[PDB]
């Protein structure tokens, strides 16, 4: 069961270039709206040397709002859950691999996360902490062999002006048989909406809705 | 840029290093950002590919921009722009296409170059397996001066599922225009018909620019 | 500080798709003849689901020959040390992260290694374990911003024939300030020589020597 | 075929949509694995690009083969082979490139396309900011019953650095052919004299085959 008022607890263990960290977050959001809200405390390897923008998508799409005509992969999905693998390769060769499993308990979603980022430049916007947030973006979902890929290149748009692209393959994987969708995408705003001084607490917000593009 | 526009176009290429040459004319409407066209195969013919991997390559003028995204595209007319794209599918086949758009009258006049190497000949396009493009949403953004496009979007194909393919395109108006933020461009381009070779296409195309997730307060 | 014999110890932490492993090995090497040796055996989430050889490469360039006339980047790191990054891209959209962190006690080498991979499908070589062996390959080498870089794009070979691709990106970063070496390359050679059936016990060697290739 | 071959070959193409055209003329020794040549550019000069871009478009028949490695090339002669190829480099330009060879009695004849799109105005191609190819060490293996290549390699830059390119080639030979096991091919290829704007060029190219780590003195 969804209900329109749930809980997200989750835990990410991770590194980039090789230096450990974790961080653990608590949060809310309205599945049935696409929208969701969370408080991040980084736990270990603070202060974080990196951009802590490579981590917000990390940190559900059965928060996207599916209409009636688009069947809804992930809501089916539970109470058993799903997971999700993804490979985000930045223009400059920085590539993070994450991971997420997703369970539930009771009204509050449980996610278990490993994040792992290599070959960041020293001089690059990430080390350089020169992001500025996430542009809005589009996400194509499609079924390749009998499970949910998602596929979307996006941006960081940088301090002064400029972009610094980035290419999310993501793998969707439900945890018991569902049934699938068609072709369609999912509009996304993820945000940091306050922090302090060196990230480490953020209050993070996404938005996102499904739809089938132009008719 | 009147409401009702003509196209007129000549595509040279070649696939697999077989050479080809396509004309083609049409309309469109740039306000309302729908087009169609005519295509005639002149030289090469019959195709030995799929010929979806031509249709984007046969204009962004044609698309429905709101006063509150700027449009990098119908501010270059009456000089006109070029753009330049590498189309790199997820089995190796690449094309780099090239257009020189022109304007004559109410004409726009398009010099295509379409070169596509590397396509298998047990894959989907040199088997013509593929049905058609899935709407898109392409990434628009400003790089040195100029503007960039990049979507990564899929044909579908004859027995299910998806051949993934990534754009990258650079738009490069003629004469000095104001350089619009970040945005997007959904997309859905259709073959309407066609005859048993597609020696003629009709085609047609929708786009509509808009700035990602925000209009409904009924 | 570099002897003709030094020994290996190491520990993999890691995760395939998100199901997590750990490995450790002992071996034994001779640096300046680009040999070495090592066991490897399974301690966490075995049996393994997926093909052993992605794993192998990551398992020092320190075991590599370079003659006089190439600077040795990796022999100069030592007593403190050197880390390295890598991504390798294979063909098929699997994606493996990983990263050593090396260190030297006495005539010992430790890694200390971390290993992610995801999206290897579910009907593809890896998962399937239709590996046989990575081919010989040659690493092109070369300085960007101070530290050193290394790419290659070789391959592994299948059961029923052919070949799944797969595209490296190392970055090597000295723990201290070493001399930096011009444009080269490193011929490698990885085998896996004994096994048991479910790779829980794993015999790895591996041959390496730099060189500048075709002369000008 | 025989141990001194010459060669004659046209390239028509474009560099971000600026089209141009090249003539060369050259001779060699397949089995050393040695040539030259002479280019002379035709159309479109001066080259507002870096010319080494070209240089590795301007024939593996030209590679020293051991006996135990067998010789896809050699052996598709006298009806010769193509090839086509994608030249992807780290700051996205991309050049896709084609090339058909035929035999004309001792004379290799090339006829071949050249197109690439998306160089950055500030980057070191259309700057002229390369200074040679290094070596390279292309890997040789067969899929789809046909001979593929693939290389990342680099250009050496006019301020220290390195600019980085992946090769993916595929070869096919005319006629059926033995096939060879995966294999190796060094190279080194080098522009020895040009004039100022290189409508001039003397171009050499040193390639052996060989199957990577394998000196008994003897």
């Amino acid at each position: 069961v969804i209900k329109p008022d749930m809980k997200i607890k989750l835990r990410m263990e991770g590194a980039v270039n090789g230096h450990p960290f974790a961080i653990e977050g608590v949060g809310l959001g309205k599945p049935f709206e696409g929208k969701q809200s969370m408080d991040l405390k980084v736990k270990e390897g603070g202060p974080l040397p990196f951009a802590y923008d490579i981590l917000t998508t990390v940190f559900n799409r059965v928060f996207a709002k599916y209409p009636e005509n688009i069947v809804d992969y992930f809501k089916q999905s539970f109470p058993e859950g799903y997971s999700w693998e993804r490979s985000m390769n930045y223009e400059d060769g920085g590539i993070c691999n994450a991971t997420n499993d997703i369970t539930l308990d009771g009204d509050c979603y449980i996610y278990e996360i490993r994040f792992d980022g290599v070959n960041f430049p020293a001089n690059g916007p990430v080390m350089q902490k020169r992001t500025v947030k996430w542009e809005p973006s589009t996400e194509k979902l499609y079924v390749r062999d009998g499970v949910l890929k998602g596929d979307v290149n996006t941006a960081l748009s940088l301090e002064g002006g400029g972009h610094y692209r980035c290419d999310f393959k993501t793998t969707y994987k439900a945890k018991k048989v569902v049934q699938l969708p068609d072709y369609h995408f999912v509009d996304h705003h993820i945000e940091i909406k306050s922090h302090d001084k060196d990230y480490s607490n953020v209050n993070l917000h996404e938005h996102a809705e499904a739809h089938s593009g132009l008719p």
